């Protein structure tokens, strides 16, 4: 039945000599990054562009080019408490917090979105912070007036 062909959002940064140390991504009409993350943007015409930043919220964005506008997630405000998807698995939501089982996130996932069923970003993975048999995630979320809101957990180490 299915064949998961997408469009090309999601976008490696790499370091140096190359390691591919977070992500970045478009969404909303924007070309968002974690700021904490130093390296390039793995495209050819995303890495050329203007970024302005937000040290508040850890993020770093640019405005996408006209047409790569349609080729980009659509962010929702509404995350009841349940399970939600990202690239390691299950992301459980319950108590104001995103976790994942420990041992898993670290080096490479900051930039990750988590998204929900209908595909739609709820959260951006920033780090995390271990708790027990979890990790609670660092993310970054906006609200219903499109206010931007960062959570970071006690002790959370930048992914």
């Amino acid at each position: 039945m299915a064949l998961k062909l997408e469009a090309d959002r999601l976008f490696d940064v790499k370091n140096e000599d190359g390691d591919v140390i977070g992500h970045a991504l478009a969404m909303e009409g924007k070309v968002m990054k974690p700021l904490h993350v130093k390296g390039t943007i793995d495209h050819p015409v995303l890495s050329k562009l203007k970024f302005t930043k937000s040290s508040a919220y850890d993020m770093e964005f640019a405005q996408l080019p006209v047409n790569m506008r349609s080729e980009a997630f659509t962010y929702t405000s509404e995350h009841p408490e349940g399970f939600y998807n990202w690239h390691h698995g299950a992301v459980q939501y319950s108590g104001g917090r995103f976790t994942i089982p420990r041992g898993v996130g670290g080096r490479g996932d900051s930039g990750r979105p988590i998204m929900d069923n209908s595909g739609r970003v709820v959260a951006i993975v920033l780090g995390g912070a271990d708790e027990g048999t979890r990790t609670a995630l660092s993310v970054v979320t906006w609200n219903s007036k499109g206010k931007t809101i960062k959570t970071t957990p006690e002790g959370t180490e930048e992914w």
